């Protein structure tokens, strides 16, 4: 019926058999049906595990399935009517990423598959009333290392011989920076390291893919997010929303950001996942740190937009005051999606949505840094 149904698949679990039963138990009521996953890469993992169902189409910037990523069905339902229509159902998978984009999407598709005079449904499905999954295809061992992880990944070395390795590491700089951990990884184990940050992944991916026989080493940031273990530094490089701005920190992960990183070993083969014994688990925050300024970008949208909002810290609610577009200034940067952040885009579109004079442009970005200080804005 018009109804919302979550549904807690374990991380990399048998949903590639699951997915194309659902499709067809929406064709019950509903004409097309729009299938959605954070990344391309497990848009071409849905469209494969389809591949055998008929009218399928695919949208990666007539049918009847369609698949394509969060971000460009926000785009699309966004310019094509879509949400005013009555007969199309949603599947999204992963719904507990950190973008803005999915925040937002969940909220228009709940809002029109709970519409009145409805005929579709949604069917969400996360590793995340309070539960997260920790089960996998095949077991997986939790160890802790209390000494530092690049010496843990020297036991590991040692204790076992070669074998695919994987390290998620905060931020691309620091003293536990990919750059740092990677060279010394590279002059203590036999290993070779594969860096991948979002500034590398397109060149070094490729590089990843042969086999390493004396080893290897993937050591990567979020983007990331097939081995024999994973390395867990339990950290990650937010922007968070101080009062006067954005600043970058670095925080222990949510705990289903880790759940994430531990559930890329267990999918295929057994693996093992190490942890620092200094990490709270059971005290870090769930779904995402209480003033991200994705919780930020994410709220903005959805109160110009008049939808339910998302808890957030303080610092948040504050600066949802300082900065408030308007429906079609978030309409605009959801919809040409070219601005990576939304304070950016209230300098370029104007309240009205349209484009800004060169000159207005840069006022206005002078005068928001008085108040709102975006560290966005250089890195």
């Amino acid at each position: 019926a018009g109804v919302v149904l979550q549904l807690f698949s374990h991380p990399g679990a048998g949903k590639t058999r699951a997915i194309p039963e659902y499709v067809r138990q929406l064709m019950t009521w509903s004409n097309r049906v729009y299938v959605a996953g954070p990344t391309r890469v497990v848009a071409r993992e849905m469209l494969e595990s389809l591949q055998g169902t008929k009218w399928v189409c695919a949208m990666v910037k007539l049918a009847r399935v369609v698949v394509t990523t969060h971000q460009t069905l926000l785009r699309y339902a966004l310019t094509s009517g879509l949400l005013f229509a009555k007969d199309v159902s949603y599947v999204l998978d992963e719904t507990h990423v950190d973008s803005a984009h999915t925040k937002v999407l969940r909220a228009l598709i709940h809002q029109t598959v709970c519409k009145e005079k409805s005929k579709a449904a949604c069917i969400e499905m996360t590793a995340t009333e309070v539960r997260v999954s920790m089960d996998s295809n095949y077991p997986i061992v939790d160890r802790v290392y209390n000494e530092g992880v690049v010496q843990a990944v020297r036991k590991y070395a040692e204790t076992h011989g070669p074998a695919r390795v994987a390290v998620f590491v905060p931020g691309l700089t620091g003293k536990n920076g990919a750059l740092m951990v990677a060279k010394h990884i590279k002059q203590t184990t036999p290993y070779t390291t594969i860096v991948l940050s979002r500034k590398t992944y397109e060149r070094n991916i490729k590089l990843v893919f042969k086999q390493y026989p004396r080893g290897m080493c993937v050591v990567t940031t979020s983007i990331s997010e097939d081995l024999d273990a994973v390395f867990d530094t339990c950290q990650q490089y937010h922007y968070l929303v101080t009062a006067v701005g954005t600043k970058g920190v670095i925080t222990p992960s949510t705990q289903a950001q880790t759940c994430q990183r531990r559930g890329r070993i267990g999918r295929r083969r057994e693996g093992g996942y190490y942890r620092p014994a200094n990490y709270d688990i059971t005290q870090a925050p769930v779904l995402d740190h209480p003033d991200s300024v994705t919780l930020l970008e994410a709220n903005m949208c959805l109160r110009a937009l008049d939808l339910p909002e998302e808890p957030c810290g303080a610092a948040v609610q504050q600066a949802m005051l300082r900065l408030q577009p308007s429906k079609d200034q978030v309409y605009r940067w959801l919809t040409e999606q070219d601005t990576e952040t939304l304070t950016e885009a209230m300098a370029i579109y104007s309240a009205e949505g349209g484009r800004r004079s060169r000159e207005q442009e840069r006022a206005i970005r002078n005068r928001m840094r008085s108040y709102f200080n975006d560290a966005r804005w250089e890195r």
